[PDB]
């Protein structure tokens, strides 16, 4: 039968509503695409399945979907992500969500199979937004009679994206695709800087730890490795970070950290935290080898960078609860402290990104939504990004809040370096 | 009749044990101590009343009073300090405990006189622990007749230290005092690197703002504001500094800090915290210029830093409780969002200091006691700080768990500078 | 008649020889390719003229453009970046080269000149090397009939880059062309990482002025600007950032810089530097707004940055130099500071970025001639850039020497994320 | 025969006076000393011989001294650093002047002995005025019949108050001292911040090297080294700091530096650095486990920090002179570079500290010599600190060229923090 919602307690609903109302202000790009697109109803009709973490900024996003005319139903993308008083707060509202914090992995498929349905009359979704392409695989591998009426999807993770192109090359990318993620002013901005402001905070709630003075290995110097590196530094602690990619490295030792091999440094580690989107990075092998107390946890998209069966298989029997998401294991003598069983930590033992980068993450996932809608018909089935004047645009609308005041060239100034008073200011080929 | 106890919730006491437990390997120095004078009993007949926030790290430091021979009574010096799992692990232990997070002024109060007395025979307290001045006035001003039979007392912040220079000047001093405070060890690691670990955490678990590009004005350029403001600068908070010193002001823009009268700031201030240790920072006038939603906290020791009673008065009809201890309220049409009513917001509002740090000063504070129960006879009704060679000795027990290896001199280059091999190093003006 | 080289001082030469034996040490990446292509000669019948700073980073390329076959003549791209010893070390090692510190324009375009055509018998070059495009135009513009027998050019910096897109939609590019600048080991780590290197150093050598505490506005915030307001922030100043381009003012929000308008905070800073690669960053009207002894600076490619002309039409005629290129000028009674006459500063007032940042850009820079030389029929008359593995390349031979260790894919982790484990590791939409 | 100065050149006295015009600007505490003082001539009757770094500030701070009616004679205390133009300047205006760049240790001794008599009647010197004690020295052991005049003397730097300490326990102190280094504008100004802003400057200028990824071992982490390490961190470097005191060992850890001895990092490292004021810190076992093109300097007051005898005895006879104060040294196969022959790195491979700092030092300068001049009888034969309002005062002097605003106290919250409204704002023993 039909279920309206499902969320841990309605009774949060009145914090999460406080708390989003808090966001709103920290939120200018949303309310400013609330407030353009609001007379213009452009998702009229859309009826958006989307799975992402249920967070209070995911909820103002829920919310500009709905203000935007689009029908919605949720699920989170992560078995501990959701914010019950976020989740409580969209429920209450009459959106169709259905997460909550500490979901077993049966239910988080559940989850995401009622999002599939719309109403009483289970009227089926007609568009994809995602997040690490859980939500995407369910309805191309389990559902795959409904991709006929989807006019498209976004994604907004760099694992998810990955997993779109393996389709394209696998011939089974069905629909457009807008990949969200690389806009600039997602992954540059809510990848590195957002991890930098979550990565810290969710190892200081679980573990109170010191981090001046502490060994860090920051497995990976992408943009989660950047941003997660430079929160532990801002810290006080020593980072030391490992990379496959020889740009990347001597970026990192160009910031002024070593970078060396796992296998060069765990055994002095204090805390070790993967940022790859890659399997197996902290392997048995390693655990064998780490001190006493280690703290290890991962916040790329995946659980499987910690090989957390082996630790379970081997040492699980005298495994001891700190508190919630906070596990602590003896290892041949040595305690091993685990966060989130080895899930996102950032959104797993805090609250993930803060709002004001998150809106810029989710002006962009707008505005994906609004083109695939309106426009899908002018696109193949292939992965498209934004263009650069929306993607500039994002970072605009955020600039008031801070107090950042732009210059304006001349005419004869944007002539000079080859471009137009109002933009694009840069070459499609610039990496900022 | 006698209380044997009194806390929140005594069923958390199994969670607390498991963080004192990690929190032990985390305070190296404290365990030592446990370990090099536990034989000698040296707290033998002592009854210790300790009044220091209730946490996970001070149950490390009343368990080695303890450890070290003493009888110890305990309560919090803040009404929103306490961890109520640290309070009830204490109390599960037999300890004589009264905290818990949350009292109102009749039950902070009522929790430290029942600290005086020990037992159902109500025996005097002997030897006071103090954190801010509070339980010495207790004693001093309401139990005068006590004074005669406590052999001293020890001091722990710069706030209750200042009270004792005005105890001297006013001839009321009736006892020996060792400032713990300024051994170079706590005045220089907890007040400013403790600061640095836990202002941007409490912060960041009230209201999970983005700090990157926040002006946050940080009042005072102490110790506690000199970390303080690394705390925001670290995550890259664009922080200016306030001060009345022209010697820390000169230090805040070495330091690449901007060095404004808080009236010059504070209508464009997205948050604004107190470190002075004064009174009447942050007045009606200021609120009545503070831009929608700016956070306004205190994390010096009393919460008249900033006059919550102005703000209740003119404007608590309308005060709206976000979550406990994040008050909105709302100030001519712009919202203002008060962190701990004021109260020190990183006890308040998370968890105060890490161990590591705690340890230094709370080694201190063991050794202090034991030099007042041990010899408090050589010792005048005056202020007194432990010798430059217990200050090394503190630092030097923290070194290992840090993987920080130090030089010895040779007899020769230990003559060539001043000193001898074993230290003292450095002159007794010696500022580090 | 034919003239063999022109440097200062011939007897220099021992002097940069010594240096240039330090600088070897420092560039792995050119001595690396020097051993794996010298034993091939690929260069064998190349004529190259170079047009590029004649520093002591430049002489090891050059020696390394030999070291593979090719003959080589050479010229300074600036009329205050040539290091007097270096240009006399390869004076005396055979190499034409015409190159001064302090040449007038009239001369800097007969250096030029000169290095079009090779030996007595004026054999006409056959591959162009640029920085800044002023080598391009002479022979495009001014010797176009030498045209058909070049086989390509490389250009190094993003103006001359820009200025050959403006020759592609003009129609006038009429070879194939590869774009150095913005291989990812060019771009991301000279343009940023080398002025955070040089850019303080200059104002330091100019002026010896405290960095710390002053107001430095850095007009511009791509890979210049971001790496010079590192450079004064590194120091202790206090940097506001100016921009055009929303995403980039974004950043510099993020990494905790103000973004203001120069109007703004032109009549407070004690420091200007202009980054941008535009003109008229700096008018007469900002002068007339600037306090005593501000220091006034330009690191982008070209002086048109600042309005000179109006400076020296206005106030010239009581211009003091203070010492070479370094010139105070009398504004209204305010005293401005000019370094360099406003060319690239770190070049004119220091040397430049250091040896290992320059063996990056050189590295990509002797490929391209490389590839040029050896397939340029491969190629259309448009720009191009190396491919991912060869800037990969370029970044690996420089781990080596700082200490940087590689993790190695397995071959199912390459799978899993789509790459071998050869590289290259990042799509090539990739900004890192 | 009477020698009325010398130098290398007077004709460097014009630029010298340009640039001591330009360093006026930036040292606004001594500028508002003369102007205060200026009226009273305090200094009239005075003879003071300094022995202090010819530098362009000395100048200002010599100049300062004739304004307030002084007679003057000057040498500089180390053999590489004074700056030529600065010495000719004062040789030009008229004052006594016996210092340039690149002396040996004969004329050293020759110029500190012709500042002890004034004119052609060999007038002696009443006032001493010392940078590190050997104008102390010379006075005091070679010329004790001249004390017995002499009013008092004044040490700026910590290496002589040290030397002064050894002279009150050994009986040998035989007039008043006012120790200048611990007046807290100087120690944690100068050698600290200065450091900061001039140790890399040094390396810059003599090496060109590049420093970001470097790994650079900084000896000691006292006032100089702290500043010293903050140099390399703010440029990229990887610091690794060592330390006796247990204390400063824990201030780096806390500051994110590792911190391990010499022996255990010297063959791995970049840059060494020493700062201690110690001797034999970089032994002949040391130099044999350096890597090739390791460069070794030292920044601490006496050359005996690094065994020059060793290296020169064992490896000299085929050092190469790269450029003066460059030197290359081949210790069995590998090359050391060695700045300045071992002397203080800062004053002889670039300027020194900047204009900006060093009025702070030469404003508490000048006020000692005041205080002495006028009170010497109110003074033992002890060394003594300038009272908290002058160091005070001499902060303040120095905020409005920084646009640094303070805060005024009320008469009640001076009351409530035990202070008056006007300072002195902070006990005798805090630390800052
Ligand atoms: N928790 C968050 O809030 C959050 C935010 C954004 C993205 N993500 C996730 O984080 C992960 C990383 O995202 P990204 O944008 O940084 O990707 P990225 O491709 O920019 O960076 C990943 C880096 O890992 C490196 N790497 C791969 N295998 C490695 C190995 N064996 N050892 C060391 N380094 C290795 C790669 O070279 C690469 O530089 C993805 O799973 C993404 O979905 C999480
Ligand atoms: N929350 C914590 O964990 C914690 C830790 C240590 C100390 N403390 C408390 O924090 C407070 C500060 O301690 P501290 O050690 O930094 O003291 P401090 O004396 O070192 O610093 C206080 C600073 O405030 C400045 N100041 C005074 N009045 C001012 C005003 N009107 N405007 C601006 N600046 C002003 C002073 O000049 C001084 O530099 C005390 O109450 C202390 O007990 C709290
Ligand atoms: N001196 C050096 O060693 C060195 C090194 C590399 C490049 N360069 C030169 O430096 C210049 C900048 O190079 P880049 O790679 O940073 O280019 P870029 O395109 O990455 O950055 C230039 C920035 O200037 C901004 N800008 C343009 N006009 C502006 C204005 N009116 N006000 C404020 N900001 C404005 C643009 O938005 C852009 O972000 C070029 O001339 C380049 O050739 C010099
Ligand atoms: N070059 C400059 O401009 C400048 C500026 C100020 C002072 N100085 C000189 O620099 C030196 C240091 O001055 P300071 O004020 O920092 O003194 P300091 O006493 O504050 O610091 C010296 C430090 O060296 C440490 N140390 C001693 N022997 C050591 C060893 N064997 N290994 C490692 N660490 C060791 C000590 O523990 C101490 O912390 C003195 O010679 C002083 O005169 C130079
Ligand atoms: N507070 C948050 N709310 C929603 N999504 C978040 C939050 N913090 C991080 N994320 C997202 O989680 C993704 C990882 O699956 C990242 O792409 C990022 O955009
Ligand atoms: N976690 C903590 N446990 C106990 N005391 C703390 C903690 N964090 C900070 N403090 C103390 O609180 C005092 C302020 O009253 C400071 O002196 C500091 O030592
Ligand atoms: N030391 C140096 N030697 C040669 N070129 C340099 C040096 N420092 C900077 N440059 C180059 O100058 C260019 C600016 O015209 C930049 O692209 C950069 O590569
Ligand atoms: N530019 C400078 N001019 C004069 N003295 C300086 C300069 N830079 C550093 N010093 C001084 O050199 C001393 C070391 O002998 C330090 O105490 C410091 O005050």
């Amino acid at each position: 039968q039909y279920v309206p919602y499902k969320v841990k307690d309605i009774s949060l609903a009145e914090w999460g509503r406080k708390e989003i109302e808090l966001a709103e202000a920290e939120m200018p790009g949303l309310m400013a695409i609330r407030e353009e697109y609001g007379p213009q109803q452009p998702l009229k009709g859309a009826r958006i399945a989307g799975c992402l973490h249920m967070t209070i900024q995911t909820a103002v996003l829920i919310e500009t979907l709905v203000a935007l005319g689009a029908d919605v139903t949720w699920s989170s993308c992560n078995i501990f992500s959701t914010q019950d008083h976020a989740a409580a707060a969209i429920a209450a509202a009459g959106i169709p969500v259905y997460a909550w914090k500490g979901m077993n992995e049966e239910e988080f498929d559940w989850c995401i199979e009622q999002t599939l349905f719309f109403g009483e009359d289970r009227q089926p979704l007609n568009m994809i937004l995602d997040d690490g392409g859980d939500l995407t695989n369910m309805v191309f591998d389990k559902y795959p009679e409904l991709t006929k009426d989807i006019k498209g999807l976004s994604e907004e993770t760099t694992t998810g994206v990955h997993r779109l192109y393996e389709r394209m090359q696998n011939g089974t990318l069905v629909m457009p695709a807008i990949n969200v993620n690389d806009s600039v002013t997602k992954s540059k901005f809510d990848n590195k800087y957002g991890c930098r402001e979550s990565a810290v905070d969710a190892i200081r709630r679980a573990t109170d730890v010191m981090l001046a003075g502490k060994r860090v290995v920051v497995c990976g110097f992408g943009d989660v490795g950047k941003g997660t590196a430079a929160s532990f530094r801002g810290a006080g602690s020593i980072v030391t970070v490992t990379e496959i990619d020889p740009i990347c490295a001597l970026q990192a030792a160009m910031e002024g950290y070593e970078v060396k091999q796992l296998d060069t440094v765990v055994d002095n580690a204090d805390i070790i935290i993967t940022t790859t989107g890659n399997f197996g990075i902290v392997r048995g092998e390693h655990f064998e080898k780490m001190k006493d107390k280690t703290i290890v946890c991962n916040i790329g998209h995946f659980d499987n960078e910690i090989d957390m069966a082996w630790l379970n298989k081997n040492h699980g029997a005298t495994k001891v609860e700190i508190k919630p998401q906070v596990d602590k294991y003896n290892v041949n003598g040595n305690d091993i402290i685990i966060l989130a069983e080895g899930r996102l930590v950032n959104l797993g033992c805090a609250t993930g990104h803060p709002s004001f980068v998150m809106s810029n993450s989710f002006s962009n996932q707008t505005l994906a939504q609004i083109e695939l809608w309106v426009h899908s018909d002018k696109y193949e089935n292939k992965v498209y990004t934004l263009p650069k004047h929306l993607d500039e645009k994002v970072a605009a609308l955020h600039l008031k809040k801070l107090g950042v005041e732009l210059e304006t060239l001349s005419e004869e100034q944007a002539k000079y370096i080859g471009v137009t008073v109002d933009g694009p200011f840069k070459p499609d080929y610039y990496r900022y």
